[PDB]
RNA sequence: GCGUAAAGGGCUCGCAGGCGGUUUCUUAAGUCUGAUGUGAAAGCCCCCGGCUCAACCGGGGAGGGUCAUUGGAAACUGGGGAACUUGAGUGCAGAAGAGGAGAGUGGAAUUCCACGUGUAGCGGUGAAAUGCGUAGAGAUGUGGAGGAACACCAGUGGCGAAGGCGACUCUCUGGUCUGUAACUGACGCUGAGGAGCGAAAGCGUGGGGAGCGAACAGGAUUAGAUACCCUGGUAGUCCACGCCGUAAACGAUGAGUGCUAAGUGUUAGGGGGUUUCCGCCCCUUAGUGCUGCAGCUAACGCAUUAAGCACUCCGCCUGGGGAGUACGGUCGCAAGACUGAAACUCAAAGGAAUUGACGGGGGCCCGCACAAGCGGUGGAGCAUGUGGUUUAAUUCGAAGCAACGCGAAGAACCUUACCAGGUCUUGACAUCCUCUGACAAUCCUAGAGAUAGGACGUCCCCUUCGGGGGCAGAGUGACAGGUGGUGCAUGGUUGUCGUCAGCUCGUGUCGUGAGAUGUUGGGUUAAGUCCCGCAACGAGCGCAACCCUUGAUCUUAGUUGCCAGCAUUCAGUUGGGCACUCUAAGGUGACUGCCGGUGACAAACCGGAGGAAGGUGGGGAUGACGUCAAAUCAUCAUGCCCCUUAUGACCUGGGCUACACACGUGCUACAAUGGACAGAACAAAGGGCAGCGAAACCGCGAGGUUAAGCCAAUCCCACAAAUCUGUUCUCAGUUCGGAUCGCAGUCUGCAACUCGACUGCGUGAAGCUGGAAUCGCUAGUAAUCGCGGAUCAGCAUGCCGCGGUGAAUACGU
């Protein structure tokens, strides 16, 4: 029985360590600090869809370089909400963290925003074939080597085993030098927690040196 | 409609009946048409009118007959007469056969008998036994008797209506086909009843009984053997005379006739092309076998021997069970045969084809699977988990591998859910409304404690008063809670099948379809790996590689690490040095690269050099769609149900550790390759600031004291142990082994009695290599000797890594 973290399988060999920091006589305040800031943007992203939240430890000041799909949706009205939740995070963890911003375009190349946004886009009464084919057409048509999205579990109520992993194109699932983006989310409708998991293997980088 | 679904009669001969070659004259009996009669009304239909329309009524029509009487046509069926010849028959000449009936004869072989020869077994089987044999068997030699069947020719050969028919000869007899073509002139085809034949089993009588052989006897195999097997053995098989009249009586296909692609056999003939011959070849019949066009079909398949295409006639079929049963008849000596229902009940039986599964079916292959060796387990004491029994509770979860040294990477209290007791009910944790306050702390008492009372105590960062702001308290319900139930509501996650090599799709084609094809065939690999053919062409996940580690180096770079080359000591320790070792970055290096071949050239495969390393170098990470409603609501989250002044919350003590018993995985032993000591030598890896702890002294001892140093390639943990050199134990429950249990200490903690370990003295169970059975293992492997670490105050015989000693075997499927 196998299944593997694609996002942890390729991490550190071709993928990047999403949490950077020095370490450290006290790794505990770093670990819980990064989890708590990950839930800080996690709570502050009910409608922004920040597809990654990198925080950097910088000698008594965090550099929480929060990425975002749309810039001004979390970037505030020209500096209002970003300074507000930023300073509020400064009095939320204890370190005055000058949180930067990021503009993630190409939503078919963003894993958690496109898949999780497909899931909440399914939570509004959207069907399994309509949600999966619709995400395969928007993000599946957006440009990538292959995106395969499936919403596995409760959908339709009874006889709960439902695995429609509808997705096409090539997939470096076992190609260890592929560097695919593959993260899932969890939608919680009225029938039950019937979440979705999809990855979009955009393309590998050829190894070289000089 | 009838080859396989229900349905071809077992087969023939025939009366009645049903159907019938071509020409020609008549006939109207059918066939068809015209005229009259009659088929009443009401009704159906068409066309109008009347009740406001409609239903309805009325009027006007139509249509309805093997209908009569009667007039025509003569094409077709028929009546009658004349004809003709291929149909069918006779003739003439050929050919052929296990066609039949009766009689006679012949061998090969078995049994039995008589006698010679000879000894101790013969026989049978999977292995044996029953049985036979010293009373002379088997075998072998000779001779005799009797029955039954005829080997070789012999063959999807021949003949027959079918069942069937085989040594050879004779009598009597039927039939088939060929050939011209003398005659006859449709004299034919089918045919319900009726008649007749019909394997083998049976049935009656009388013969015959050599082999075979139900029932029966014995022995074997099995838990059982009224069976399979073996040794015997009655009826029967054989004959003649009579009855039986069933079969998968099969080609599961009734008979007759006409037509419709082809090839290739094979008998029985004929004509012929040259051929004395012979022989080849064509044409031709008749019969029979294969391969196939059209066509048929549900598919398999049939296909000039149709299941095609049409005609004649007979028989059979109307879902399955009930049930070919009952009842009634006919026949039978019987056994039974023919004929042959029903009540109830069910929505399926059934035919073909596909996908998968199965197989104690076959084929090919692989893997510690088996074989080959090593070392174990199951035997002993102990450690842990499970079952069970107990309990107030022995918390919940896992139950074939995949449950059992599992969650547990740590149970004295906490853990903890479970028990007993004392408590509180917006509550231990959170948001919200109001409301006061900065909150709280610090001691005392009572209590084992949670708590309850005091005294001591607290009494803001920002406005210009309204504040803002957490904190705490209260009300106050919205709420909060559940390690409750549902892993068959779930997400997430994880095992195994398994690193085994598969698992699918787009397009195309086939096939009415499901499906298939690719993916199969040929090799080759560990591989659906690669190559080549292929009605397929492509791609996806898998395989591989990419990643890390591991043995070879280069280059960079030398500090705490390394010390050659110099001085230096107890000490790389210290001026010195960066050669070597080592450290982590970039690379390089191995990819069938190269050579000899093998091989359908290709794929791969055998062998060799060279190199540190050779045919995926060694190892790790990586686990395909799917299976198991497999594991988890108790890591977490989550649909529903249920509890809530208690299934919630707080505290003390207990339990999770109990114990007639069975297991599961490991430890330590049973011992001389050993046991005790003395001395010496060899590692690698990781951790260490809430920490490691040097040296010094103290204590046998476990450890205590203080304290340099180390935020660590420097210092500490640290000394490795198995191993080597001497003393000695000497075969025994012991100078082996070690529990149990007692006294006596240390360390950890709020506290070691349930329940931490270690040490001292004493004690010295059981064990002398462990049953049926079962396990892991392909070389730095098994096995074995030690070290470090996660949990963690303490708590390892587990778990995860680390190094040391260093094997045997793989014949083969």
């Amino acid at each position: 029985g196998q299944k593997v973290n694609p996002v942890g399988l390729r991490i550190g060999v071709i993928r990047d360590w999403e949490s950077k920091w020095y370490a450290g006589k006290d790794y505990a305040d770093f670990l819980h600090e990064d989890l708590k800031i990950r839930e800080y943007i996690s709570k502050r992203l009910s409608d922004a869809s920040v597809s990654k939240v990198e925080i950097e430890r910088a000698a008594n000041r965090v550099n929480i370089t929060i990425h975002t799909a749309k810039p001004g949706m979390v970037i505030g009205k020209g500096g209002s909400e970003v300074e507000a939740l930023r300073k509020a995070l400064n009095s939320l963890t204890g370190k005055r963290v000058h949180i930067n911003i990021l503009e993630i375009k190409r939503a078919d190349l963003d894993a958690q925003l496109v898949a999780d946004n497909i899931a909440r886009q399914l939570e509004n009464r959207v069907s399994f074939r309509r949600a999966q084919k619709q995400q395969i057409q928007r993000t599946m048509r957006a440009g990538a080597q292959g995106v395969k999205t499936m919403v596995s579990g409760r959908l339709g109520g009874a006889d709960i085993a439902r695995s429609e992993y509808y997705s096409e194109g090539t997939v470096p699932l076992h190609t260890l030098r592929a560097d695919i983006d593959y993260a899932t989310s969890e939608a919680d409708t009225t029938y039950g927690k019937l979440g979705v998991k999809v990855w979009i293997y955009r393309g590998e980088v050829l190894p070289t040196k000089k």
